[PDB]
This record gives structure tokens, sequence and C-alpha cells, in this order.
């Protein structure tokens, strides 16, 4: 239904001790990163937000994070979902803490929101009040600054990003040009917490406007 | 069934009147681009042809044109389809004129055509008699010159492109190396209108030939 | 079930005699690339291995080879599968021999293997004893050198690759970072034949290990 949360799910979790030199080199790991935590899930941008939160709760860095082509609904295998993330830390203890924090966030009630009856249009309008080390690096902002994390399907996102930019004193940090691997689009916007919230609200309203009247021009 | 039109459908259309500077930058718009026209549909190359047609009698530029991964049949949301296009113009009125032209073309009877009994193989063989500003730029020809816009699934397209090039006095301008985002392939060929027509006919026949004997 | 072969299937095969010069240029064909063999199939990495074999068996080069987005299961048309390969040679006969060698290999018993009961996790762990001209070029090794060709879905692959690198005296030549077009991941590793074989076995076991307990420590 409209305004329902689309529930995100974790599919697979694994820890590696004493990562191989070859893999460390290929992943451009820092010397302290001896352990890796792997995770996959069926919702990419929620998971990216979750991994960022994990960098606040534990001594881990996000060293790999990528989306799958055509989204979770089109996965051909059980554990692929639509995202893989890799946390790195000095030992399995730090990594375990980071994975647990990631899991907790994914199960916290955050998620994409449905814009219609059969949940075939949905969006993400998440105000991150304090970034961790991953989304702050992605956006090119100081760790701890706020972000509006806005994602919707391609036309909805372009229309709604424009509305969001006009509604608040925010800057465009990163543009996810359509298509992302999952055939969405969006942006990371920064500003005061107030400004990011205003942008989130305006984005949500604008996506809903297009969902309610897709051919109205 | 074979030779049936695969009807293209427009899914969403919206106009942005006074585009924000932040978006103008990320989209690399020109200073005279004040308004945007957004469109999505369930068939990309038809939409690209329609956008180009819109540039012919309206002051609009195609500033964004991208296809969706794995095509319209694999779309996960209702309005994504398999293409997004953005027109930019001096005003919302002129953008609307541009979109009106685009929509008219998409509904004109152009489209992908089925090559077999269950429509599981299809192709585009469109003679663009007179290009606009978009496809002429893409192919590297003069606005107003002709193109054969040829698209099919990957093996069929390679086989049929060779057939078209042998059949007609045309040059390859742009090659859509397999896979495009939709897992198709094709090319833009240029030449006289009669040569592009001869290319189109030969392409269609060759795609049909492969569909009829894919392992021979 | 676990250890079942996922049978690879060829969907289309065609020969172009005397390719038009216009095509020949865009495909980056060489003066002796006068004719083309085209093949599509529903399994990409087995086809890449097969095309590499063809370069040993016949006077052909692999001039084009790409995977389709989101894999064969999501193909929208009948013949797209998840891979297109193009062989080129001096004559239709050498291309014909090339394609015959490709087809022979694809039906040889090679393939992805299931890691679980419903075959929803699968992997490729192929020891190429002696590379042809295609995979050697891809890996940056000399033709004739051995490779472990390792592919699995993203988490399984990252885990099992790291396991294979620890298990055997191999080096990573090429990393297929997740996602490939098919939403898999893997690598080409080189070393002696026995070492590549050791990496393959280690890769396969590590993928099976994840498949048998996808949620790791959450499940203990
Ligand atoms: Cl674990
Ligand atoms: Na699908
Ligand atoms: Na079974």
């Amino acid at each position: 239904m409209k305004n329902d949360l689309i529930r995100p799910n974790v599919l697979s979790v694994k820890i590696i001790s004493n990562v191989s030199p070859e893999m460390a080199k290929k992943l451009e790991l820092e010397p302290h990163h001896k352990s890796l935590g792997l995770i996959t899930a069926d919702c990419d941008d929620v998971t990216y937000t979750a991994l960022d939160e994990a960098t606040k709760a534990a001594e881990v860095d996000v060293v790999y994070a990528r989306s799958m082509y055509a989204g979770a609904g089109n996965a051909s295998t059980k554990l692929a979902g639509e995202v893989i993330g890799i946390l790195a830390g000095p030992s399995p203890a730090e990594v375990r803490s980071g994975l647990n924090a990631t899991l907790d966030f994914i199960d916290s009630g955050v998620g994409f929101v449905s814009a219609n009856e059969d949940d075939s249009i949905c969006y993400y309008a998440q105000c991150v009040s304090r970034t961790g080390s991953y989304l702050s690096k992605t956006a090119g902002i100081r760790e701890g600054e706020a972000l509006a994390y806005l994602v919707a399907p391609p036309l909805e996102a372009m229309y709604a990003l424009d509305a969001a930019l006009k509604a608040a004193d925010v800057e465009m940090c990163e543009f996810f040009a359509p298509p992302t691997e999952t055939n969405f689009a969006g942006a990371l916007l920064t500003g005061s917490q107030s400004a990011c919230k205003a942008a989130c609200d305006a984005f949500a309203e604008a996506v809903q406007s297009v969902a309610s009247n897709p051919l109205g021009f």
C-alpha cells in the first residue's frame, strides 16, 4: 500500500580471518585491515546506509560496496540480492561488531517507501543526521555531517531531485545518474540537519506527485 | 506472430519549468536551457528516434538519453520502462511542443517488429529519412541526412548488419556493440534514403533468416 | 543437488563468409580476419573457455566476447542467452573447425556446478591445463600456461577466492569484480597445473561451505 515500508532483508554474512596478501592488494586494503566481513542483501541503498552506520559503532571501514544489475527481483542466485558490501577491520571481533551493527540498522524500520497500491513505485528519502566514514567519503563531506539520501526510479528521481534542491539550502554532493545498476537514480545532498530533512520531505512529496499523475504534463 | 508490430508505450512524461542550477551542472546543460522535458517508455530505440524527430521543428536539445539494464520486461518499477530521455529548451511551452512531437512519433506506427511465431525475437529496422540534431550528432553526419537505425539481439544483429552493409551503398557511423543495457545490438548506417531503405530491408530479412534457423 | 552439473546450452551459431570491410573495422579485425563465426549460449564463462579451446584446435582468434546483463534467466529474447562470442579466421573452413571445437568443448562435461539442494547457488572451478590465445591474453600470461578459472556469486566468490589464494601457490592475473554483467564474480589465477588444480578444488569447497550456511555466525 501507499506509504508502506518495503522491508529490506539480509541474505548472507561471512567473516574472513587473515585475508590473503593477494586479495588485500587487489582490494587496496590498509595494513590494519586483517579481517573482512562480507554481507549481501536485497536492498542496496538501505545496505549502504547500514554499512555507514556500522563505521560509527565499530572500528571498521567500508572497503567494497556495489549494486547488482537489474535489482534483487531479478537475481539469478540465492545470495546475490542486489548488493555486496565488505567491511574491513583489525580482527574478526571488530568486523563482527560492524556486521551486527549493519544487521541491526537493516532491521530498524528504515527502508524504501511505497508510492502506490502494489508497491511498484517506491523511493528512499532518508535523512542521515550524522554520517559515518563511508557516506561522508562518498559525498566528499566531513565525517559526521548530515545527508539527504534520496533514491527513486529514473524519471521520478530527476523531477523530485529538482524539487528537493529548490526546497532547501542544500548542496548536491553526489549524483547517481540513471540507470544505477538497479535502474534507479538519486543523489546525496548535504546541508544542516534541518535543510536535509526539508529536502527529504520535498523529495518524497515530488515522487508521490509523479506516482499519482505520471502522464500529466 | 511474425511481422507483428511490438507496440511501444510511453510510461511517464513531466516538465521542469525552471531547472535548478545544481541539476543544470550535473546534467551539463547550456545557459539557454531553462526548462526540461522528461520522458520514459518501454522501448528505447523508438524513443531515441522520437526524441530526434522532436528536435526538427522545436527549439529543444536532447541532453540525456539512457537505456535500463536488462530491458523493460525486467523493470522492477512501473515507470522505469527501459529508457529515460530528457529534452532541454528555452521555456516550458517550447519543451511541451517538443514532447508533443515525441509522443506523436512514438504512436505513429513505428516500432520493433516480431521475427517469429511467439515474438521472442524482434528487431528495429527504421529508415530515418531526415535526421534531427540528436541522431545526426550521434552518427557524425549533417542534420537532415538519412540513417538506417538497425537493432536486434546480439548474434542476429551482427549477422544482419553484415547483410545490410553488403546489400546497400551505406557506411557504418555508429556501432552499438553487444550488449547495450537492454542486451541488444545494432548500428547507425548512413547513405541516400534509398540506400538506407535497402539496408533496412536486408537487415529485417537477415534477422528473420536467423530466427528461422538459429543453429544452421 | 550439490555437485550436479548445470548443463550449458548453445542457442545460436552462424558463419559469416567474407565479412564486409565496414564490419571488419568496427570489430577491430586484422587482415586475416576474413570470415567470422558467431555463437551465443546460456552460460558465459564456459563459452569463454570453449572459445579459448577453439584457438588451439583451429587457426582462429577470439575477436569479440561479452556477457549479457543479468544473465540468461533474464534474457528477453530467444537467442540472447548470456554471451556472444565471435571467432575470426582466414576462411569459412577454419571458422567452421573453430566453432566445432567450441561446441565439442561446451558439451564435454565442463560446466558450472550446483552448491546446494535447489541449485540456486552454483560455481565454476575449471582448471585450464594449457591456455589458448584468448584466455592467456586476458590473463596476461604466455599462451600454453595453466589457469584456474573461478566464478561464483559475489559473496561466495570473494570468500572462496581468498580461500583459493591461501590454499595454493597461485597468483591473481585478472579479477572479475562483482558484479560482472551476469552478477557473478571471480578471477583468473595462474601457477603450475597442479597449483591451479589445487586452487580450483579449494575454490569449490569454500563456495560449498558458504552455501551450506549462508548466514555464517548468525546460524551457529
Ligand atoms: Cl562467519
Ligand atoms: Na526477470
Ligand atoms: Na533439488
